[PDB]
């Protein structure tokens, strides 16, 4: 399975990124409600998302597609705004994360 | 200050679509928080941003570089997460706005030129 340029990119730039920042480690499995005493977690949000799962199907190659994995992205940071309080510090954190996404989708190479 | 490939596709292709979106009056001009009734707007949000603004922006040559212009749309997307409630029409809105905005990113042509 050949890989396309964008979701080489995705995993060896993007996702190398984020998954060690220090800001990461709220992201990197999926959120447990129970360990954090959220019972209306999964109330509000229906799509959870998280690092591990977007990084395990870039090594999988689950994705046809870059905007695929970069909607993943974006729902798990989407998650976090519209759960959280506004000056909670998670909301900070995906919004400084976020920063870096978008400043490296921005040089991503192009499709086909 | 610049006009750049990328910029240009950001100004003519990727706003020119999001402006016209049926869910896009919202977002085209500021938040009026008097108007709308919504006294803790601004105590809530520090950073208001709009279409309107952005469009601006690019016809001024306000930005340097692609990346500065998709930081001001994803502050105005989150924007209305951090504010509005789950349950708001708006934030649907906004959710399928963005959706569109990342997937013509994904299309930017790569030549960050000019």
């Amino acid at each position: 399975g050949r890989v396309t340029n964008q979701l080489q990119y995705l995993h060896k730039v993007v996702m190398k990124a984020l998954w060690k920042h220090q800001f990461a480690w709220p992201f990197r499995q999926p959120v447990d409600a129970v360990k954090l005493g959220l019972p209306d977690y999964h109330k509000i949000i229906k799509q959870p998302m998280d690092m591990g799962t977007i990084k395990r199907r870039l090594e999988n190659n689950y994705y046809w597609a870059a905007s695929e994995c970069m909607q993943d992205f974006n729902t798990m940071f989407t998650n976090c705004y519209i759960y959280n309080k506004p000056t909670d510090d998670i909301v900070l954190m995906a919004q400084t994360l976020e920063k870096i996404f978008l400043q490296k989708v921005a040089s991503m190479p192009q499709e086909e």
